């Protein structure tokens, strides 16, 4: 099994210099708590949660809708190859303390998958 | 085993008026991701999570210099007495599907406790 198997493919990346009451937007829309953050042609720059709006945000002083989201992402980077195990997912997910991880194949944002992915295709 | 027995004691409830900019701060400050907020009379208003601030501040419009703790809390209520059992904080843990609960005593928050915390002394 490999993660382009059981990840959730086709999720759109926020543009970095969307501003973070934007992302907050997005984040409501589809009620999670960590988006994939991307430059020009899908080029992963981070990962931007909800926490970091509001503790490398709106406590740091940052206007939330003049900084963005590529602001924040990017003190965030961390990732696995679309051909990645489930082991390997799982170190990452360790390492970072996160629940999601930004899956990428020749450099661009295929998709994400979540731990719970993980549990679900085990067998 | 009760609550006064594993909860975080003297943490100090944050003002209703206090805005979203501050309780972000206070957030920070203790790395912590949920506050309780109090009213002038010194009770328990609610609880304000930091996704609450960024969901049902940022997210609906809202000037997290101006929106205010209490507005973001007022839905959000939920307690334990000091004197209550592990089964009672799981009860609210579990029917309000959160994981830091107040503690009050003589109309006072007194603590704060939180899954780990139970987790910790169970």
């Amino acid at each position: 099994t490999t993660a382009r198997d059981i990840m959730n493919a086709g999720v759109t990346c926020v543009g970095e210099h969307e501003t973070l009451t934007a992302a907050a937007q997005y984040m409501r829309e589809h009620d999670i708590g960590a988006l994939p953050i991307c430059g020009d042609d899908d080029r992963l720059h981070g990962m931007l949660t909800d926490r970091d709006i509001v503790i490398k945000g709106l406590a740091a002083g940052l206007d939330p809708n003049t900084a963005t989201a590529g602001e924040l992402a990017r003190d965030s980077i961390y990732y696995v190859d679309a051909n990645a195990s489930i082991q390997e997912m799982l170190n990452v997910m360790e390492e970072h303390q996160v629940r999601r991880v930004p899956v990428i194949s020749e450099h661009r944002l295929v998709g994400i998958v979540t731990e719970a992915d993980i549990a679900r295709h085990l067998p």
